């Protein structure tokens, strides 16, 4: 599934990172991970569970949560 | 303009955390970096120029290189 992680407004590639170091360190089932300045206050995560990524995020300072529901990937390249 | 960088098949999301931090860092002009499971051996990162790309991978581990011209974002969805 894709997750939509609300971030701070300029703090997506700062929290992009940390969740790529936190996913390989904690061996979370993340997949991928996209941040852009095109898309402001958001980190796209693939992930298999939302579980996943609630454990992804724990504790990330600038980070506010994940959007409800899932991310269909057709809204992701408008959006860029 | 979006670049493709190659790395060893499996280090995308490693890589791709390296770089996010190696990029607000330096303040490398990097805008966007995408890594995927479902994209074996690339990095995509979107940047100013390809200095910035180059100065962002330089002395990685695991990181092959930078692959000869741009990305066309069409050929980025198809791949996922």
């Amino acid at each position: 599934m894709i997750f939509a992680v609300r971030t701070m407004v300029g703090q997506e590639k700062n929290i992009a990172g940390l969740m790529a170091s936190r996913a390989e360190k904690e061996q979370l089932d993340v997949y991928s991970i996209l941040a852009s300045e095109s898309l402001k206050g958001y980190v796209l995560v693939e992930a298999e569970t939302k579980g996943d990524v609630e454990e992804l995020i724990k504790g990330m300072p600038r980070v506010r949560g994940i959007v409800p529901g899932t991310i269909a990937i057709e809204e992701i390249e408008p959006l860029l």
